[PDB]
């Protein structure tokens, strides 16, 4: 219904508080195909501090309807929101879907650009080796030793980013190594990212999920991710957070009184690029419990 106006509004609330460079043109372009989804399914709006004065905005959302498996793909690729300009990611899709079981869907979209990134989840979790046979970026297969000695082993998920033509590998936090802190210093030091905070690495042993990002431009492995949930606004670790990220936390619309929020902490080389925070809330309460 009005739910689909509802969250529009909501996105453009977002970016014109939080300063986050947006087209009508293209918001309505998406809505037009896809806002039914967000309304119908598990759905986050996103900003991050990728710069430290404006946050971008993202919405993205998951379809684990069996039945609506590929819809999405489909529905891009038929209404132009997804070309096919001939980049080695644009075949990823058709290639995970038939090498693998999917078991939900997911597009991200960006709030200025229009649709970023596409998300397969594996039914069940895979040996990353299994992927190799991709035409995944060179850096997956050089670092299959580096994988397998940090235990980022347990393969369950890819994003495609269009956007930037690159691959988010997913990995299962399987190994006892996983809900220590001292993992997570040692894994971003042999990665030479930026180090983290103490209280950081305190709250990383409760870990969920651990993404690496690889790029078909780059034989290093470009950045990586670490994410928690946290139950509704006052869980959120405030001391980790960029004042317009604390507000982002306090602000940020649902259609529930107290939502959730899912938060990530991208680590990239140090002195480098990509190292900033990710802030998704739970627009319907209902993913992340
Ligand atoms: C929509 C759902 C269920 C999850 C999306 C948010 C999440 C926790 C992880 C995947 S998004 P992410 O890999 O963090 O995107 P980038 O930072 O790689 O651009
Ligand atoms: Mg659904």
């Amino acid at each position: 219904m009005n739910d689909v106006n509802r969250i529009r509004t909501d996105i453009i609330n977002v970016a014109k508080t939080f300063g986050a460079e947006y087209s009508e043109k293209v918001l309505d372009e998406v809505f037009q195909v896809f806002g039914e989804q967000f309304a119908d399914n598990s759905f986050m709006i996103r900003t991050s501090n990728k710069q430290p004065d404006k946050l971008g905005c993202y919405f993205r959302y998951h379809e684990e309807d069996e039945s609506q498996l590929g819809l999405a793909w489909d529905i891009a690729r038929k209404s132009g929101l997804l070309s096919d300009q001939g980049r080695p990611v644009d075949q990823l899709i058709p290639e995970i879907c038939e090498t693998f079981p999917i078991m939900a869907d997911g597009v991200d979209f960006d709030v200025k650009h229009g649709l970023a990134k596409i998300w397969q989840s594996i039914k069940g979790v895979v040996p990353v080796q299994d992927a190799f046979k991709l035409s995944l970026p060179a850096s997956v297969t050089t670092h299959s030793d580096f994988l397998k000695n940090h235990h980022l082993d347990a393969l369950y998920a890819f994003g495609i980013d269009y956007h930037h033509s690159s691959v988010n590998l997913y990995f299962d936090t399987y190994h006892p190594k996983h809900h220590t802190s001292e993992y997570y210093k040692n894994l971003l030091q042999d990665l030479q990212f930026q180090p983290p905070s103490d209280e950081l690495l305190e709250l990383l042993t409760n870990n969920g999920e651990i993404a690496l990002t690889f790029n078909f431009a780059s034989p290093r492995i470009e950045r990586l991710c670490f994410y928690l949930p946290f139950l509704n606004r006052e869980a959120v670790p405030q001391n980790l957070l960029n004042p317009l990220l604390k507000k982002y936390i306090n602000e940020a619309p649902a259609l529930v009184d107290n939502p959730g929020f899912i938060l990530g902490w991208s680590f990239g080389p140090q002195g480098g690029k990509g190292t900033y925070t990710k802030v998704d809330v739970d627009y319907h309460g209902r993913t992340v419990p």
